[PDB]
């Protein structure tokens, strides 16, 4: 679904949401339906070709699940690629917790369940996300949870190249990912570790060791006695939440549970985990 035309033929842009090295993200409205969408603009380089683009764009269409932002279409126009996707109006979990403060245990439990459903899908497709963190998990206005994309392997062209060249920030990375040159390699269970880190992030407003220099953190993950992190406050959280963190942050990947196994954990299988918990969080955001 690549159109060689101006995306403004089909969409009215409404707001510029964010930017980066990747490019620009916009809230837009479908001119027929009136439905909101997100439009992501990336600049095309002279090196880039439409044959490699079509294949990359095809995978965006097919790697489909309720807990991953849905792809609608793409536009190639004036050396800019626009990707059209499902709108998640509350932004990322980072956007939310930086305003609301720490999520409740039930809110975190719901988010973790929803992310794990996405991961179980991706892992079943033999895909490693590699980028699970609060900033890459979006919330729509109905309180539903969506991964921004299927992770590092969803990135296109020069953005993908940069992602391979620079491992980036290590705070959510499994130690086996950090140490891939030095020890033996990694697999999809790195995402489970990342989810454990994310649960702490939502609880405490930052991942463990966030005040330590990232090169120092990366270095410490190489050494034999790297200790998995823990929640700082004992009394605030249930035994189930502490145990969820313990098991997701299992140091040995051989012993770390799969996404589907984690979905049977007490924390994420308890009743009353629904989007209403996040509707309450968004009502708190709106009406502090
Ligand atoms: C982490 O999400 C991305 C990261 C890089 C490139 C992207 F296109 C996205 C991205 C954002 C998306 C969607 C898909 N992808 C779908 N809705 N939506 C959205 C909607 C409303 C507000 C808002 N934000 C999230 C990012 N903060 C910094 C600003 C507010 N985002």
């Amino acid at each position: 679904d690549i159109f060689n035309r101006d995306p403004r033929d089909h969409y009215d842009l409404l707001q510029r949401l964010g930017g980066g090295t990747y490019g620009e993200v916009f809230k837009a409205r479908d001119k027929v339906s009136g439905d909101l969408v997100a439009l992501k603009m990336v600049k095309m380089e002279p090196d880039d070709d439409v044959s490699t683009l079509q294949k990359e764009i095809l995978i965006l269409k097919t790697c489909r699940h309720a807990n991953i932002v849905a792809y609608h279409g793409s536009y190639l126009w004036l050396q800019k690629l626009w990707i059209c996707m499902e709108f998640c109006g509350a932004g990322s979990l980072q956007d939310i917790y930086q305003v609301t403060g720490s999520l409740s245990e039930l809110q975190i439990s719901y988010v973790c369940r929803e992310v794990l459903q996405g991961l179980a899908y991706l892992h079943s497709q033999k895909k490693i996300h590699r980028d699970i963190k609060g900033a890459n998990i979006l919330i729509n206005d109905a309180g539903e949870v969506r991964l921004a994309d299927f992770g590092i392997s969803a990135q296109i062209g020069a953005t993908l190249a940069r992602r391979l060249a620079f491992i980036g920030t290590p705070y959510w990375m499994a130690p086996e990912v950090a140490a891939v040159a030095l020890k033996g390699c990694y697999n999809e269970l790195c995402d489970i570790w990342s989810l454990g880190i994310t649960a702490i992030e939502l609880a405490e407003l930052q991942p463990p060791l966030f005040d330590v220099h990232p090169l120092r953190v990366l270095f410490l993950m190489t050494k034999s006695g790297y200790q998995p992190p823990r929640l700082k406050e004992k009394g605030k959280w249930s035994a189930a939440f502490h145990n969820f963190i313990k098991v997701t942050l299992t140091k040995s990947p051989k012993k770390r549970p799969s996404a589907t196994k984690m979905l049977s954990h007490q924390l994420v299988s308890q009743p009353g985990l629904n989007r209403g918990l996040i509707l309450d969080l968004l009502d708190k955001l709106k009406n502090p």
